[PDB]
């Protein structure tokens, strides 16, 4: 049987069969529960059902910053992924799961236990997202800036060797930019407070927000013109209108101090990840920055990333930012390649081998 | 045995057997007592007998604004409902009673005690009228504007969940419009003063009154034409003739300030009930306004309700007012459906369980 | 023992035993005393003896307008009623006496005292004449126009409830029409002056007088033809001849201004009695006008009464005047029914109860 | 010129000049017409002339229950008010007329037309009687119980705002108590029947009748003593003597069921008028009951009114009944104040403005 | 001249002169307008005048949730604050205004424009309420839980640095607890509906309501004893009696789900505000919770707040809740300190500087 590839991100579940070139099931990775008692019935809703029904539900994300915080809701979301969205018996297919680097070891151990004991999967693996995202680009060398809903991380790879000491990780990604857009929308007098209202602010961010190429020149232009200012229609048909908020939101990727986060931005953390590498590989990394995940989808993000890294880099270096179309799925496409390589079929952790060695056996290639 | 469904409204008793699609007994819910001593004998008359005999009687309504104010007259009206109008032993049939939301808890408790101890009913329930009225329409989602003789209330329901915080209630309905029509009839020189004369003014209201689509354009037209002006023949064969009074009466549903009532009208209280709901359900509520009860029967009431809510609503929303024929009975038809559902037979409060838990057990699904 | 029923009217005593359908004793209710001394002996004559002997007597009526004005003559007339005309021991039979409404309370009290202390009657009652007259018709609803020798009164009754506030009473009846016929006979040159001559004018009225259907068309016809003109033979065999006097007399029932009486006529007082009633009963009263007593016996009185009330009534109403044959006795026939009802035997005022409670006990159902 | 103030009540015309503190002309408001033809001449008499001459006249009141029922007799009574009793050219003085609340609109319209077109008055107003009666007391807040010959009405006013929804009106006042005293006088054997005899019964009521503080204790005392029993001398010098009739008459203000009137009495209608008001003003109304008009003049009426309202009121409230001396004129004194206020001269409806706007302009402050 | 300090809260205006230790003017911040037309005059009433007169008025609050929704009513309330309650020329005194955090920027801009252009104030500032409330306590470090009529917000401050990212704001405060107490009073059969009746429910809440230390043990005790049950006398002297309603009301601060509000309660939002802070300051915040504003005045609120935060906190931490007497004014007392500091006189926005820089200049220290 062909393998399942389940990217299982913190803000979308992306799942499908290895060798397909887009995921079959892509759904919100939310569990919702009724706020109000029924008078007229399903206790909880998962994914797109909890989006369609979201006004009456509190929405929980069981994954935050790539760490599974509620396990019973994650077992619901996996159960729906296999039985309802893929419509597959999971005990017949090896499943390539996926994780961020530098997660707690217990997160991978308890995930592996749930796969072998609840779902009875025959064989399993857990890849690092930014390794897979490099397979999707075809490259063997590059520094992969992957930024999802939960985590941003740089993994530098050179000719197929990882550099574990150079892996950087930011707990700043799409959800922290939703939580910040809600605060700067509050300055126009738009108040969003419910978990179900944050799912509206997310669609605002996904439609209206872009990256300013020169932040303080856009701040001047929005302070002098309403050409930057656009409108958006709520599910109620009320119309909100937002201005410099359109680029002040993604700017928080480059100035995390906006959210009170003491950190380098994604430019300085990418340059620092490059600078922790040996001088000889550094030129090959500069020419192969690979962007992936949804938070790299903002209009003009690569165009500014190139000009910030060019400003940090020594001026002889060619800086190139490889941000392909469909970089939103490149972690899943990379896993869909990997799971179908003949060289990889050696690496599946088999059920027998997990019954033998226990949860020790799961970190054999782990960061 | 099949259940009894007793809508037991403040201005009509509607009662029958579950699974029938119209009530058997529909009678005025009045107790009358002789004003004059007999010289020529029944101490009190109930319902249609107190209408036929009404000239010699003072008529009391034992229910006002959905609250049972005289219990001995309510025990008379129930006794006649069971033994004379349905001709049924009540101790053999479970009875679905009915109530407005936000009534005093003691009203339901003392009603339940009278059913279990006087009439010895085997099992009982008390539904909210606007839940039932949604079952009658078949819909699982909508905002139900129910307006009887005593109470107007909006109950919003979304996919079978109630939203208790959004339930609105107006103490303004058909009886307050009778009491106001008597005052504006007094301007033509028609004086109605007796309780038995108000039962004439009620039939005037039920026959001649309609809703003006543009109130101040009808007020101009009645100020310039006698095409709006109609006549009506009293029980004495005297002829009265009424003009802008025909629409100034129901207008008090939309401008309660006419009766010195500080309130939103039924349009603004329906829109406010919609606006207390989460933005996601709001579009589904706008398309499913359900009208019910007798005070929604005026010609053109839905046609104006649609155009007032369209004026408050944001202009992208489809506004639809589902006002079916027989909406005068839809509370009873809803209860006649509910009482016959297999899923509902779990919910009957049994006599044994009331002897066990006391009047605590009666509010388990209550607003 | 069976009860005595004594109608004891102001111009005839009608008396008999309950359950008979005509009175046994019907006699003039007159006491006469010799005008001239005897030379050739009874001091006073009562009833038919004072009619046979009337030329030598002054005739007194002890009742005027239903009020007993001379009590010693009323005790004579009762004594003759019991001992000579019925030939009954009064102390063995309960006696249903009778009265007009709105009489002085003392009239009923002193009548009751005379029955309990002179005649020693065991039990007694005093009914209102127009209640009894409705029992005679069998009806439970109607407005009873009773017109005797002394009083005209309307009592409206609806389904066995009296309406005390709507009871009307006219001090205009058969004796005032005798006194007016004597004045308009004086215009033909016939002078009647003695009390014994008024008993001739009464028989003229009872034989020749009728009700004109259109008074001023009969006045024209009598002014142009002697077809309306009839003759009558006195006890002396002298012949008098009377013309428009035949209908100008009863017309005084409809235009009391002829006798200088400021009043509505019997049509307008019947319509006014109907109009003091609640609108709901009014239609049932219009269809059930019941005529009774001797002054309703004129030819064509119901035929004009119907056409005057039809002229006052609103044109949709059915007006019907129930004037049966034997309406001259219907007060007595009603009392003869009432006294024989089992439900009524509760109501006799017993001698013991009068000795206990005094003359307070006599007005328990009184107008 | 100073204004005329014409209270124009249903049982007295009270008229005078604004700024005087008692009316000049106070006369019966009666038109009388000869019952009998002249043989020895004025066709009709008005006011005090129709009282002095009343034995030969039928007396009509052109106003009944505050509604002008005969307009030609009302134009006679106004003509005599201006030309004979005030001796004034009406076309030189603005006239403050007066009305009850809740009268037919046509009554005020036809009154205004008669003033502008027959009498040619320059400017006119029509005040509500119970507003004026509050100006007479000086108070800005209170509930005014005004009871005349035709109407009783409560108008609650709080700090100079009327509460139209709380205005109560009873068609029960001094004339209905004359018509009831004639019926209970008939129980002593005194029969009053002529319109001119009712003007005797009125003076009996005005002299002998009082309010019992505890009705059934006075009924017991009159049933046991002749200390409550007084005598009165007719215009014929005949002496009548009346007992519990002295207080059973005014008691009909508190138990209207005595006249077959289904209603609250003046205590319960005053308390109900207070209870239709918002809770915050209610304490200020309880302390400021203002009595006015002639039917409040009975000895002890305020003393019982205070003790009935104290019995209905919640026991913490101070109840005070402000019944001043000269409350018989306080409607006219209030109008005499109002007409002389500078702030009021804005409000006169001018002849020019009535020719412009028609009878629409007359209800600008109307109930 | 000394500065004015105007706290200008959503439910009270508190105003005075800097350096005084209690405000001079404290008044309701209400504008009321007559519901009824005058017949006997001020178009609108402000503050304590609209409380004294409230029965006849609709009351509007121009501030809701700290946002000024009606500007013309806010200009009335400021005009009365300066000219009538303080009796001061505002153009001679710099005025420290005040605001909640995270308000719309336009609210502060339009407030500043009204001060500089209508009232012509020479210099102005707008402080954050929870900064001021810390100055009142004297502390330089603490987390300030301020809860007024409109907003609850936590502002954590450490040694005089704010932590903008940790500022939490709840749209749940005293007015939402009045609106909820009206709904749970409706369960005893007490219906409060008018805006003027909500001002009665507010005084019920302020007198009878307290915080249960163990909510479900008080719910059991009130379900078993009437020792928790107290009575209160309306302005009408009617007596209402309320039981578990006394603590179910304030419990909505801790379980907002009672009002259908998806939120943490004030305990969990205070703990979450502490947890968004860096670990080193967290111990210093736990020992310095500062309570302020009126909704913290309930008996026992600090005693439960301490025991909920102790339950969330890690057990080694000292938790202390600094809830001083007069915490109801501590925002104003803090502003009265701040306005008198010499170091602060640098910070006044001068009129000249506002004419120069425009409404940009107003957010220089803003959240
Ligand atoms: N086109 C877009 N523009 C901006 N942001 C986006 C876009 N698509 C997704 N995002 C944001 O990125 C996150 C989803 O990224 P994704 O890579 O799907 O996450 P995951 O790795 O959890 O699947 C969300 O925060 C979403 O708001
Ligand atoms: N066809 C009609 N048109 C207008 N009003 C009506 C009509 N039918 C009933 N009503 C009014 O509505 C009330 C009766 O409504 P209903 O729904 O039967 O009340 P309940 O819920 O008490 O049974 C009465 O006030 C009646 O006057
Ligand atoms: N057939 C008749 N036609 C006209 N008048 C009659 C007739 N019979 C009796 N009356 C008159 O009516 C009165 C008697 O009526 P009646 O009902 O017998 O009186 P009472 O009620 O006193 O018995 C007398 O005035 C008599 O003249
Ligand atoms: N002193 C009095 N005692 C009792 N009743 C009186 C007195 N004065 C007048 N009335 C009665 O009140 C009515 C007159 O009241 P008034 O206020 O003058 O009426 P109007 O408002 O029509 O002028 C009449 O019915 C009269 O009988
Ligand atoms: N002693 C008290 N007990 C309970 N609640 C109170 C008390 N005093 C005021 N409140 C409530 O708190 C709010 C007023 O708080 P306050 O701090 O004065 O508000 P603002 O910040 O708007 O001035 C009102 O809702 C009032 O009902
Ligand atoms: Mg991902
Ligand atoms: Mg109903
Ligand atoms: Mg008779
Ligand atoms: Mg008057
Ligand atoms: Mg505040």
């Amino acid at each position: 049987t062909t393998a399942l590839v389940c990217d299982n991100g913190s803000g979308l579940v992306k799942a499908g069969f290895a060798g397909d070139d887009a995921p079959r099931a892509v759904f919100p990775s939310i569990v919702g529960r009724p706020r109000h008692q029924g008078v007229m019935q399903k206790d909880s809703y998962v994914g797109d059902e909890a989006q369609s029904k979201r006004g009456i539900l509190t929405l929980k994300y069981p994954i935050e910053h790539g760490i599974i915080t509620n396990w019973d809701d994650m077992e619901k979301i996996w159960h729906h992924t296999f039985y309802n969205e893929l419509r597959v018996a999971p005990e017949e297919h090896p499943t390539l799961l996926t994780e961020a680097p530098l997660n707690p070891k217990a997160n991978r151990e308890k995930m592996t236990q749930i796969m072998f004991e609840t779902f009875n999967v025959p064989a399993m693996y857990v890849a690092i997202q930014a390794v897979l995202s490099l397979y999707a680009s075809g490259r063997t060398t590059g520094i992969v800036l992957d930024s999802g809903d939960g985590v941003t991380h740089n993994v530098p790879i050179y000719e197929g060797y990882a550099l574990p000491h150079a892996i950087m990780r930011l707990d700043l990604a799409g959800r922290d930019l939703t939580d910040y857009l809600m605060k700067i929308l509050t300055e126009r007098g738009y108040s969003f407070v419910t978990t179900a209202e944050r799912e509206i602010v997310r669609d605002i961010k996904e439609k209206l927000c872009y990256v300013a190429l020169d932040f303080e020149n856009e701040m001047a232009t929005a302070a002098s013109s309403s050409s930057l200012e656009k409108s958006y229609e709520l599910p109620d048909g009320q119309v909100i209108t937002i201005g410099n908020e359109r680029f002040r939101c993604p700017e928080t990727l480059f100035q995390p101090s906006f959210i009170g986060m003491e950190s380098a931005g994604i430019h300085e953390t990418t340059y620092n990840s490059i600078m922790k590498c040996d001088i000889d590989i550094r030129k090959d990394l500069y020419a192969n920055n690979v962007m992936s995940g949804g938070t790299t989808m903002y209009p003009g993000i690569a165009d500014r990333m190139q000009k910030e890294i060019t400003a940090l880099a020594p001026s002889t270096m060619k800086i190139k930012i490889i941000a392909p179309p469909e970089r939103k799925y490149s972690v899943w496409i990379g896993g869909s390649i990997l799971a179908s390589l003949s060289t990889f079929q050696q690496m599946w952790i088999t059920k027998q081998e997990y019954d033998e060695a226990g949860p020790s056996i799961v970190h054999r290639k782990c960061f």
